[PDB]
C-alpha cells in the first residue's frame, strides 16, 4: 500500500497542528495552576491528553501507508496573560483545525481513501465539542464578570 | 424494502470470498500445526474465526434486504508448502478483496444505499490491518531468514 | 506411515460431505431466524457446530497419513421454503452419509487400519441420532399441523 | 474362563515389549537431564510413565485370563549419544510395537475375544500418535540444525 | 431405518436375561439383608441397578430401530439358601448371558449393524467384570469357611 | 572426576538388584490384589515404589561419575503361590541386599569416596526396616494360622 | 574441650578458601550483570550466598573447639573476561577445595574426631554438584558457541 502524497500532504499538516495545540495546552495548564486556580487546570490538562490521543492516531495512520512522519515543525505558539485571552486563542486553534479537516475530507474522499477520511471525521466531532465548550465559557465570564467567574474556580486545598 | 440487483451482486461476490477465505486460512492453519509452528498455527486460526464472523455479517444483511445467499460458489484455494508461500497467498487475497471493497463502497454509495457501504468500509478496514500484519511478516523473514525465524515459533508439549 | 489411496479416497469424500452439511445447516438456520422461529434456529445451528467438530476430526486423521485433504470440492447444497422442505433435505443428506459410512467402514476393517474404522464409526453413530430426531420432528408435523406446530417454537423478544 | 494360549501368547509378548520401552525411555529422559535438555527431559519421563500405565493394563488383562504374567523377558535396549540416534532408537521400537500389534488384533478377533482387541485397539492408537511425534521431532532437527535445535530447549535455573 | 429381524430377536432375548437377572439380585439382596448379612446386600443392590441400566440401554437401542421391546417375558429364577448357592446361581446366569453375547455379537457384525455390535461389547466387558468377582468370593468362601467368612460381613446395627 | 571401576562395578551391581526386586515386589502386590488381599496389596505397591526411589537415586550417583548404567541385565524373579512364600522371597532378597551394601560400604570407604558410601548406608537402612517387618508378618502367621490371618485383609467394597 | 592443633589448621584453611570463593563469585556475578547477563548473573549471586553459609558453619564449628578463626588470609583471586574463563576458573577452585576436604576427612576420622568430618562431607557433597554444573556448562559452551549460548541468557526488562 503507498497512499497518494496529498493525502499525506494533509495528514502530516494536521499531525503538526495537534503538536502546536499539545504545547499550548500543557503550558496554558501549568500557568493556570500557578495562579490558583485548580479546577481550569485540571480540564485544561485533560484536554492537552486528549491532543496526545489525537496525534497518536494520526502518526499511526501515517506510519500504515509507508510514510514519513513530521516531528520537527511547529506552528506559532499562543500564550494570554488573563482568562479570557486563553480562551480567545483556544478558539482560534479550533476554528483553524475544524477548517482544515473539513477540506482534507472532502479530499481525501474524492480519491477512495475511506479510513483517513473517518479518521478526519471523528478529530472533527471533537474539535467542535470543545469548540463549544470555549465558548459557553466566554459567554459565562461575560455575563458574570471576571472577579466573580474567578471566585469559583478557587480552593484551598491544604 | 428491495434493495438493487447490482448492490445484491456485490454483496454475494464478497461471501463467495470470504467462505474461500474462511477455507483456506483453516487448511493452512491445520498444516502449520501439523508441522510443530505453534504460534503462528493459533494466530491463522483467529483470523480463521474472524473470517466466519464477517461472513455472517455479510448473510445478515443480504437476507434483511430480500434476496438469496449464495452457498454453493467457491474460488481457487490456494495451498504452499512452506511459510513464505502462505504468506504470499494470503497477500493476494487480501489485495483482491480490498479492490473489489472499494470498487463496491463507490458504487453503493452512489445508490443512496448507506448501511452496505458502512458494512464494507468496516471489512475494508480490517482487511487493510491484515495484510500490514502479512506484510511485516515477509519482511522479518526476509531479513533473519527461515531457520532463525522458525526456532522461535516452536514448543515442546505436556 | 502411508495409508492406502483407498482409505484417503474414503476419509477425502467424508471430509467433502461434511463440508457441505455444514453450509447447508448454516443457511437454513439464518433463513429461520429471519422469519422469528427462534427455537429450531438454535438446534440448527448447534447441529452446524457439530458438523464443524467431525470436519476437523476427519482432516486431522487425514493428516496424519501423509495425505492432502481437500478444500476445494463440494456437493449440492439444497435449499427449502417451507419446514417440511428443509427436514426432507437433511433427511436425505443423512441418509447418504450413513450409506458411505457403512462401505467405508467395512472397506477400511478388511486392509488392517482400524483408528479409521473407529473415526467413521462414532461418526456412523452421531448420524443414526440425527435422523431419528428428523424423522420425529416430521411425524409431529404430519400429527399436527404447520400453523399449530410453528405456534410452539416462536418468541416475542428478549 | 479360560484363554487361548495363542492369545496368551500375544498378550505376553506386547508385555514383554512394554517393559523394554520402559526402561529405554527413563535412561534416555535421565541421560539427556544429566546434559542440560530440561524440557526433552521432561517429555521423556512422561511418556516412560504412560508406558508403565500400559504394561499395568495388559498385565491386569493377563491376570483376568488366569494365565502367568512373565517379568523375566526382556528385549535388546538401545542408547544412542546425539538426538538424532535416540529418535531413531524410539521410532524403530514404536514401528515394531504397531506391527505385532496389528497382527494380534486380527488373530483375536478371529477367535471370538474382543476385549483384548480392544486393548489392542486403544495401545496401537497412541503408539501412532508417538511415532507421529517423533517424525515431527525428526524432521525439525533436519531443517533447523543440531546446534540451533538445541537452543531452543536449554536453561539454568535454581 | 428398519434393522433385520434377527437382530431385533436378538436384543429381545438379551433384554429377557436382563430383566431375570434384575429380579433375581434384588430378591438375593433382600433375603441377604434379612439375615443380618449387612456388607453383601450393599453390593447386590449395586448389581441390581447395574442391571435396570443395562436393560434401560438395551430398550433404548431397540426403540431406535423401530421394533417392539418385549416386557412380558421371563425367564426361570434362581433362589438359593446359602452365600455359595446365590454364587453359583449368579455365575451360572453369568455364563449364559457371555455365551449369548458373543454368538450375537458375531451375528450382527457379519450384517452391517455396527452400533449393536459395541453395545453388546461393552455389556460382555461388564458380565466378564462381574463373573471374576463371582469365583473370587466362592474362592475365598472355599479357603477360610462358612462361619469365619460370614463373620467378616456382619454389623451391629 | 571419575570413579574407580570398582566404586562403578558394585553401584551396578546394586542397580541391578533393585530392578529385579522392582519386578517382584510389583508383580506380587498384583498377584495378592487379584486374590482379594487388598490391605497386603497397597503395602507391596508402596514398598515396589520405594524400590523405584532408590533405583532412581543410584542412577544419578552413577551418571555424576561419569559412568554407563546398565539397564539390561536381572537376577532371577521369585514367584510364591502362599503368602508365606511371598513372604519367604522377599526376605532372601533383602538378605543379599544386605551382605552385598556391606561389603559395598567398606570397599568405597577405602578409597576416599564418601558420597557412595551415605548412599549405600542409606539404602542399608531401609532394608533392615523392611526385612524387620516380614519377619514380624511371618511371626505373625506362624501364631494365627493362615486362615485367621487372612480373615483380617479382606473387604468387600 | 580443646581440639587438636592439626584438626583446627584444617578448618581454618577451608575457611580462608570459603572466603577467598565468597569473594570472587560475587565479583564474576557483578562483572556478568554488567554486561547484560541477567540468569548467569542471578545464579552466580546464589552460589556466592552458599558460600557464605558455608564460612558461617566453619566458623561456628571452630568457636565450639576453643579456637581463634582467621578472617586476615585471603587465596589469589582469579578474575576472567568471558564465560569460558570464568567457568574455567571456578573450576580450578572447586577442585582444590574438593582435594583439601578428602584428606582433612581422613585425618580428622582417624583421630577420633567425627563431628568435624560429617561437616567437611556435606560441605564435599555441595562441592561435587557445583563442579558438575560448570562442567555441563562448559560442555554446552563447547558444542553451541559463545554467541549463540549467550543468545540465550540476555533479557530487556
Ligand atoms: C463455509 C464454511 C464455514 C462457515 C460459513 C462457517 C461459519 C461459522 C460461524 C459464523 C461461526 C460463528 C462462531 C462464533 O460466533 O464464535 C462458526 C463457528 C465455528 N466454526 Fe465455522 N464455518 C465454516 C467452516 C468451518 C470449518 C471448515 C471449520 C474447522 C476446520 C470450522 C470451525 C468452527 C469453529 C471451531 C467454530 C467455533 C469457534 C469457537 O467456538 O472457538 N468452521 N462457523
Ligand atoms: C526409575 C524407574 C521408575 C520410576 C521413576 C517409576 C515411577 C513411577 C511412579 C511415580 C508411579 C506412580 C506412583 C504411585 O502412584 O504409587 C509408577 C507406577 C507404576 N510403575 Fe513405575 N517407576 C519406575 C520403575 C518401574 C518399572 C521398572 C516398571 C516395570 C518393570 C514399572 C511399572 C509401573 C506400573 C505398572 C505402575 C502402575 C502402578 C499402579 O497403577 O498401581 N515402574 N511408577
Ligand atoms: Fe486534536
Ligand atoms: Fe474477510
Ligand atoms: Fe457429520
Ligand atoms: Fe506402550
Ligand atoms: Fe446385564
Ligand atoms: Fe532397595
Ligand atoms: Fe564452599
Ligand atoms: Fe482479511
Ligand atoms: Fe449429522
Ligand atoms: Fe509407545
Ligand atoms: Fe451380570
Ligand atoms: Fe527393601
Ligand atoms: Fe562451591
Amino acid at each position: 500500500m503507498q497512499g497518494d502524497p496529498e493525502v499525506i500532504e494533509f495528514l502530516n499538516e494536521q499531525l503538526t497542528a495537534e503538536l502546536t495545540a499539545i504545547n499550548q495546552y500543557f503550558l496554558h495548564a501549568k500557568l493556570q495552576d500557578h495562579k490558583g486556580w485548580t479546577k481550569l487546570a485540571k480540564y485544561t490538562r485533560a484536554e492537552s491528553f486528549d491532543e496526545m490521543r489525537h496525534a497518536e492516531v494520526l502518526t499511526d495512520r501515517i506510519l500504515l501507508l509507508d510514510g514519513l512522519p513530521n516531528y520537527q515543525r511547529l506552528f506559532h505558539v499562543r500564550v494570554g496573560q488573563s482568562v479570557t485571552e486563553m480562551f480567545q486563542a483556544d478558539r482560534e486553534v479550533e476554528l483553524e483545525a475544524i477548517d482544515r479537516l473539513r477540506r482534507g475530507i472532502e479530499v481525501m474522499r474524492a480519491k477512495h481513501d475511506i479510513t483517513s477520511a473517518n479518521v478526519f471525521e471523528a478529530i472533527l466531532a471533537d474539535e467542535e465539542h470543545h469548540i463549544d465548550y470555549l465558548e459557553t465559557q466566554l459567554d459565562l465570564i461575560e455575563k458574570l464578570g471576571e472577579s466573580l467567574y474567578l471566585s469559583t474556580v478557587i480552593e484551598q486545598t491544604q
